[PDB]
């Protein structure tokens, strides 16, 4: 979930 | 599997 | 490690 949590960050930034 | 494919779509937007 | 540091480098990127 960690991991899955930055991924989420950058998803918001991003897309 | 479900995290790197989520990582490759952030790498191919940026790139 | 690998997924981690690929996103570091996207983290780093978007910065
Ligand atoms: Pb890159």
């Amino acid at each position: 979930d960690e991991l899955e949590r930055r991924i989420r960050e950058l998803e918001a930034r991003i897309k």
